[PDB]
């Protein structure tokens, strides 16, 4: 990578490595070269992963154990020598409290930032956040910009009034981000931060035995027929290829350019008659369910303009399409 920031070969902590996107943050990494330590609660988690990327990677990627990301002193070890911190890992509580779910996100959060300021090494943090930091995709409403300030203030207030899931995620993925930035402005420590917000990612599952609660299991169950009544709490919204959101990760651990940025993993908008559509057309052969009721478009526009950045400086003209995406969770004829 031209100009990189961590040197080549340097080392990056990917916490929660063993989830769908952040394997996907991992092998990006070590295609291009870096070595990876990944974190997981156990190393029973990372087993199958560690399979593939001792083939494919050999001595580039290395499992380590922290079971519990709220511990003081949880990256005491995992975090030494590292160049660049990848956070994928959090505390996703079901509790009906909303001070229950929030301070564990906040926690996690700020366990790592922390961890990360008191370790010279450390050039580069990127926290992976999500599209629901910024807005729940409100279907057929005109006039939708998100930039890099907009925030989703409004989950905040659902989230405690309600009487839903998706609220509550939403705004503990909020609070999380805000606290990260607040983090850097309060200390203003010897590292950058960055934010990559990915939406619907789409892409092959490296491991499906423990990560088919994903993005892309979901859509798996649906190319294998089922259709859960679920479906019908996502509401149309933006896709991003997996590997893509891996570039974007990469871009944002080692580009020059890229500092102090949220860059928004979406690529394009869709709907489930999107998804079908596409099954279709990859196997025209294979049984399908037909389409669903409209549920209406997603018309916001987010701007991209630090994500395709990313994705020209790493050689890749633009976004990958959703064909080729679901191309790559599903495989085609």
């Amino acid at each position: 990578i031209d100009n990189a920031v961590l040197p080549e070969g340097s080392l990056v902590l990917v916490t929660g490595a063993n989830g769908f996107v952040a394997s996907h943050v991992v092998e990006q990494l070590l295609e291009h070269g870096y070595k990876v330590r990944g974190t997981a609660r156990s190393a029973s988690k990372l087993a199958n992963l560690q399979k593939r990327w001792d083939a494919k990677y050999p001595g580039r990627f290395e499992t380590a154990v922290v079971e519990d990301m709220l511990k003081q002193g949880a990256y005491d070890e995992v975090i030494k020598g590292a160049a660049g911190v990848a956070h994928i890992a959090s505390v996703v509580s079901f509790s009906n409290k909303y001070d229950e779910v929030v301070t564990p996100a906040i926690g996690g959060t700020l366990n790592a930032l922390r961890a990360a300021a008191a370790t010279p090494s450390v050039k580069r943090f990127v926290l992976t956040s999500s599209t629901v930091s910024a807005l729940i995709p409100k279907p057929n409403v005109e006039g939708i910009y998100l930039d890099e300030k907009s925030w989703n203030l409004e989950s905040i207030d659902k989230a405690k009034t309600l009487p839903k899931s998706l609220w509550v995620y939403a705004a503990s993925k909020t609070e999380a981000e805000l606290a990260a930035w607040k983090f850097m402005d309060e200390n203003k420590p010897h590292f950058t931060l960055n934010a990559v917000l990915p939406n619907y990612t789409i892409g092959t599952i490296f491991d499906p035995e423990t990560q088919s609660g994903s993005t892309s299991g979901w859509m798996m169950s649906l190319f294998n027929g089922e259709v859960s009544p679920a479906l019908a709490l996502f509401p149309p919204t933006y896709y991003v290829s997996a590997v893509d959101i891996g570039l974007l990760h990469l871009g944002c651990l080692v580009l020059p350019q890229i500092e102090r940025r949220r860059v928004y993993g979406t690529a394009g908008t869709f709907d489930w008659n999107t998804v079908l559509a596409t099954f279709r057309k990859l196997y025209p052969s294979k049984t399908f369910p037909a389409d669903f009721p409209d549920q209406g478009q997603d018309l916001s526009k987010f701007d991209t303009a630090p994500s395709l950045e990313i994705l020209k400086s790493l050689g890749r003209p633009g976004w990958r399409s959703i064909e080729e995406s679901i191309k790559d969770l599903v495989g085609s004829e």
